């Protein structure tokens, strides 16, 4: 873990090499559309990203202390309605084990019945808790264990054919809201999104997404760009970045314009049969990204050719041009 880095105010996130190597690369292709993007969220590639089901890695105790600072202005960044107390247990009983076993380094968990005892190392934390008892914690589950790792959560109640987003995470959203989304359905969320309904690509994600069973969880990517590297880009503090649309100029995109992608797991939790998804978000600015010839040869052909509805979706409209002619440099043809 680096020196504590912002992702707001001065900006001072920042990649290293090993960070820069290990970012994942979204574009399988020299231009981008809408699929259902799924694979088995099997590990693999050591080093990489997709090695362990959650990925720590050199930025967690800046992004911690982002998520810290989101929570504290606006605590209804994270919601657990009721019903999906359990649901929050189950997560915060995967995302503990999963982190003591594949970062034994940081973190430690033992076990005798409901007495848990999990220590953070990274955190100085030192907890000695009650399963299932939420006045044995600091506070409630899901914000327990989700303020110690990174990326975004939600988490869906699977009912009457559908998935409902009923508890959640959200302190870094490509610009959305789990208050605006709370309790809506699969479908209903995607609502803003353009092309991909009448592609079938929601309704044949639903269909693979209900058919997840315990142990064999699923991934996919998904992109998009943020000016500075700003993590909350959420609509509740709009005033605070949608602004930035409009200060790229042609010598400053390699410093302003990052590529933002989410590393997404889908996993059933045991007890409850809830879903887990999982939003880890890396962000890389152009600079660092054109480090890498063919990532920047193929960014420059992405986004030249990127359907405008998508484009205009992903809020790229006011700096495309911009952003294209600065990556046409790094294109021999
Ligand atoms: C339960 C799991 C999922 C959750 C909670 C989730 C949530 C969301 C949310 C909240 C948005 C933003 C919509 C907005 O603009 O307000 C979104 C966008 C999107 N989702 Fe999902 N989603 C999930 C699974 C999937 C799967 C499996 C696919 C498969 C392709 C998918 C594809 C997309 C696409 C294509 C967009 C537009 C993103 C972009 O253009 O950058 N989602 N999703
Ligand atoms: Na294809």
């Amino acid at each position: 873990f680096k020196p504590l880095e912002s992702y707001r105010e001065d900006f001072s996130f920042r990649n290293s090499p090993a960070a820069i190597a290990r970012f994942p690369f979204p574009f399988p292709e020299d231009q981008y559309m809408y699929s259902v993007n799924l694979e088995p969220a099997v590990s693999r590639d050591p080093g990489s990203v997709f090695e362990h089901q959650f990925d720590v890695d050199e930025h967690y105790v800046s992004e911690m202390a982002e998520r810290a600072r989101v929570l504290e202005l606006d605590p209804g960044r994270c919601l657990v309605m009721p019903h999906m107390a359990q649901a929050a247990w189950d997560t915060l009983a995967m995302l503990m084990e999963h982190l003591a076993r594949d970062y034994p380094q940081h973190f430690r968990l033992t076990r005798q019945g409901d007495a848990w005892h999990w220590q953070n190392l990274a955190l100085g934390i030192d907890q000695r808790f009650t399963f299932g008892d939420p006045a044995s914690l600091p506070c409630e589950p899901l914000e327990y264990i989700t303020r110690q790792m990174q990326g975004d959560f939600a988490v869906l109640d699977q009912r009457d054919g559908d998935l409902f987003m009923d508890a959640g995470m959200v302190t870094c959203p490509a610009d959305w809201s789990l208050r605006f989304d709370a309790g809506m359905s699969f479908k209903q969320w995607h609502s803003p999104v353009p092309m991909a309904h009448q592609m079938g690509v929601f309704d044949r994600a639903l269909k693979y997404l209900l058919n997840i069973q315990v142990g064999a969880p699923v991934r996919r990517l998904n992109w998009t760009l943020t000016i500075n590297p700003r993590l909350d880009t959420s609509p509740e503090t709009y005033h605070e970045w949608g602004n930035d649309r409009g200060k790229v100029t042609p010598d400053n995109v390699g410093r302003l314009v990052h590529l933002r992608v989410e590393l997404q797991l889908m996993a059933r939790l045991p007890r409850s049969n809830a879903l887990l998804f999982g939003i880890r978000t890396y962000l890389i600015s152009l600079d660092e990204l054109v480090s890498n010839p063919a990532w920047a040869q193929r960014l420059h052909r992405v986004m030249r050719d990127l359907p405008d509805p998508i484009a205009d979706y992903k809020g790229i409209t006011r700096y495309r041009q911009t952003l294209v002619d600065w990556l046409r440099r790094f294109d021999p043809e």
